[PDB]
């Protein structure tokens, strides 16, 4: 069940992922200490998610199966549609990033693999 407000506990590769895409060392060292609340609201196919990322709040929505324009960090828009397996895995290919987001009980992993980089957030359902 995806309807919940999931706050960040243990963050693996924030320095290696953010410098590989295009972000500053000041916002990497500021947002590593800040535990960000990553909201997800499932209706069914529509998913309205609100990520509180450091200072600025970045909110977007995808429809499962049908094409969706989500904001990428370096650019502006990316056509990348999510497939839902088992009521737990949200799998998509973003800007060369395999975003594998599995729900295990009352947590959520977000494993964004950019080639050799493995960016693993572990955010608990709160």
């Amino acid at each position: 069940s995806f309807s919940g407000k999931y706050q960040l506990q243990s963050q693996e590769n924030f320095e290696a992922f953010m410098k590989a895409i295009g972000l500053p060392e000041e916002l990497i060292q500021k947002g590593k200490d800040i535990k960000g609340v990553s909201e997800i609201v499932q209706n069914g196919k529509h998913f309205k998610f609100t990520i509180t990322a450091g200072s600025k709040v970045i909110q977007n929505e995808f429809t499962v199966g049908e094409e969706c324009e989500l904001e990428t960090m370096t650019g502006e828009k990316v056509k990348t549609v999510v497939q839902l397996e088992g009521d737990n895995k949200l799998v998509t290919t973003f800007k060369n990033i395999k975003s594998v987001t599995e729900l295990n009980g009352d947590i959520i992993t977000n494993t964004m693999t950019l080639g050799d980089i493995v960016f693993k957030r572990i955010s608990k359902r709160i």
